[PDB]
């Protein structure tokens, strides 16, 4: 499995801060062909980040469509960004299951919507402090995976994530984070085959620091993060360095 | 009242469509201190849209967030528009109450949010099919407005979009009229009559070449929200009837 570390920039960034937070990223000499580094920022900020990364770095939006094109003001369509060739989508983020009333049939519906139209898809999941306090996280999970993963017809296009909710107060073990990640890969497994399991990344998309990063990497089932705000420092590139 | 056009492109473009509609838009010789014409790309759109308008077109976003940075993945905050220069926003478009469960919390929120960073808000509103046939209009409409009308200081910077949700699945230039008149008196009741008089409303129904003219010439219309007229060239006719 090919390592992905993934910048969620999330709503954070101007022009200034980006124009010098890509060049100190442009820095670090990585082989694409060796791991996957993939920055997604604001809707707004794409063309301006696309512009001043180089090209081994991949790009995407945080949120897509699940409409085509027509009469849904505000929304991003997924043939919108395949006709701007936006490579990759994030979808259902905590974020926007939490405020913005997203479900797992939205969830479907955009990986479905993005497949259709060539996008690669970073997926999200995971459960809350009341459902790790109520022993549901494989029921969660499983509920929450089994909504999309059917639908996946090439498994280095979509990449899974595992958000824990829970971790609040909290913090997440590598070790827990390990044993989650290896409970997705058989669910994977059981839907979907051998070969596809071994074959789909799984990310953790919990807190990730220069600090932390390689713990986690290491982890037999762990093929890269989703990193927070973590990504929006210079020192991201260290966290890149725990994927080389 | 300085008369205000404004293309509504909804989830609408490829930036081949978009090279071909902004280039026939810029054909239209108007003077942008005498009428507003804003045009609302999709957000990704939005740089191309800018680079090729010319700047008598004023730009806008079709949605902002109700919060500022941080951990809301997919939005766009009004810190972030105001930092691109990004003129304009719309706030509580139907399609948006519709299928995104945003309620008159949000949209005053996203005013206040929008306002706080020097952003200009178009800001919709209007009755259903049943609030209509229930004679409700002005209760529906006192109710929207009222949600956000008090965060308004600058009544030049505001713009309301009356959509006449009853009509959408034919509403008269004169019905359309009879409701802003209704909006303004709310607005005079509120805010006070010079700023009544100060802000712009505009139709959001069904524009098109045929009625822009017999819509703009009532009273209390200052311009239009428009949909699918918008992505054609014959747009430029629409705001020659605010010319």
């Amino acid at each position: 499995r090919k390592y992905f570390v993934a910048a969620n920039w999330k709503c954070n960034g101007t022009l200034e801060s980006i124009k010098s937070l890509t060049n100190s990223f442009n820095n670090l000499d990585f082989d694409p062909s060796k791991l996957d580094v993939v920055v997604f920022p604001v809707s707004v900020h794409y063309d301006h980040t696309r512009k001043l990364l180089q090209s081994k770095f991949s790009t995407g939006i945080q949120n897509v469509s699940k409409f085509g094109n027509g009469s849904y003001t505000g929304e991003v369509s997924a043939e919108i960004a395949k006709d701007l060739n936006i490579e990759y989508v994030i979808i259902g983020h905590f974020d926007r299951r939490k405020y913005f009333h997203e479900t797992d049939e939205d969830v479907r519906e955009k990986l479905q919507a993005s497949l259709k139209n060539n996008l690669k898809a970073v997926v999200c999941f995971g459960e809350s402090l009341e459902q790790r306090e109520q022993n549901k996280t494989i029921e969660v999970i499983t509920k929450q995976v089994k909504a999309f993963v059917d639908l996946i017809d090439n498994f280095d296009n979509v990449i899974l994530v595992y958000e824990p909710l829970w971790a609040t107060g909290k913090t997440a073990t590598p070790e827990q984070a390990q044993l989650v990640h290896k409970e997705i890969r058989k669910i994977v497994k059981d839907t979907c085959g051998e070969k596809q399991a071994n074959q789909i990344r799984i990310l953790y998309g919990g807190s990730v620091n220069t600090e932390n990063c390689s713990s986690l990497i290491q982890q037999e089932d762990i093929d890269g993060f989703l990193v927070g705000n973590a990504s929006l420092k210079e020192s991201f590139v260290d966290i890149i360095k725990s994927a080389m």
